């Protein structure tokens, strides 16, 4: 019973998931207090001091964002984990502005991730993991926007190694032209045992808002992709729709600019690469063919009409990617 002595307020209006969280936390030893909505949560906070809050957004009489606004105006600094089915990017941006430890988008696929995140909240000295650092990026968002040097340093520290194994696939890159240190930013991330996604961003076009956008995208890219596949009940994503959601996130986060981006996803069981570009030039070479990708127009404007997705079958590929910020070659092999 690791969580004995620790108090958790669960603010959730839907019965199945609230009972699920209540049972799971109680089995681990936590004292759980249940709130139907934001008003009920405030009344319960009149007589409970939680060590952690789990908070849904969409709720009848007060949504979780107004509850968060009230507790943070009162100077309460209790950690909050947001767990919400919301597809509204304004909600995620407002949650980040108000100060939260993390934002999980329902459905929660594996309980181990939520377990480690709760444990990072309730015992931060103990669970100083990668999850700790993700939550650190989530809660320090205001501190990041108010200090450009820290944001640039963090973005450079998050640039992945040039040689990796992700989802049983071999992934390399090389910067070829980088006159800017945070120039062409890259993220590559596993989604399951057998598929991965990646993004390459050009922060130099937009200046400082590029850097912040990169940080925000690193916090949330997987979460937005996973959610799409869960909510639309699909294995293979619709990356254009994802990038439209990314547009709405960067706009609602008050990060105006032009953000040249390429996003992709690979499934090794299906041997299936999917690519789409908003603003960056790219040439793919799959072993059998060379495919030149239409660069489209950058994110940061609404109405992007050129988010047309390209699918290719391959066991391995190399993509040259470039824009005004510089040049790199990203390389994958499924064997
Ligand atoms: F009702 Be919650 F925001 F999923
Ligand atoms: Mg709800």
């Amino acid at each position: 019973q690791p969580l004995v002595g620790k108090q958790i307020l669960i603010v959730e209006d839907e019965q199945v998931f609230r009972s699920l969280l209540d049972s799971w936390f109680s089995s681990l030893g936590a004292t759980t207090v249940l709130a139907a909505d934001g008003v009920d949560a405030l009344e319960l906070l009149g007589g409970f001091t939680p060590d952690l809050m789990i908070c849904d957004i969409a709720m009848p009489r007060m949504n979780g964002l107004k509850l968060l606004e009230h507790i943070r105006n009162r100077g309460d600094q209790t950690p909050v984990l947001v767990i919400s089915a919301t597809e509204n990017m304004a909600d995620i941006a407002k949650a980040l502005r108000l100060g939260v430890e993390d934002v999980l988008l329902k459905p929660v696929k594996d309980l181990n991730r939520l377990r480690e995140m709760v444990f990072a909240c309730l015992y931060p000295s103990m669970f100083n993991s990668r999850v700790e650092e993700e939550e650190r990026l989530f809660r320090d968002w205001d501190a990041m926007v108010d200090n450009p040097a820290a944001a640039a340093k963090l973005l450079q520290e998050l640039q992945p190694p040039v040689q990796q194994v992700i989802s049983h696939c071999r992934v390399n890159y090389r910067q070829l032209v980088a006159a800017d240190k945070p120039g062409l930013v890259l993220d590559i991330a596993a989604l399951s045992e057998n598929d991965l996604a990646f993004y390459c961003l050009d922060v130099t076009r937009a200046g400082h808002n590029g850097v912040l956008a990169a940080l925000l995208l690193r916090a949330l890219f997987n979460g937005l992709l996973q959610e799409q596949l869960a909510h639309q009940n699909q294995r293979l994503p619709e990356l254009g729709a994802l990038l439209k959601q990314v547009n709405h996130l960067l706009r609602q986060a008050n990060l105006p600019g032009q953000f040249p981006l390429l996003v992709g996803y690979y499934h090794r069981e299906l041997k299936n690469l999917i690519l789409v570009s908003a603003g960056l030039n790219a040439t793919l070479n799959t072993g059998e063919h060379q495919v030149q990708i239409s660069n489209g127009v950058p994110l940061g404007t609404l109405g992007n009409a050129y988010l047309n997705q390209l699918s290719q079958r391959c066991d391995a590929w190399q993509c040259q990617i470039w824009g005004t910020g510089g040049r790199l070659r990203l390389m994958l092999s499924a064997e």
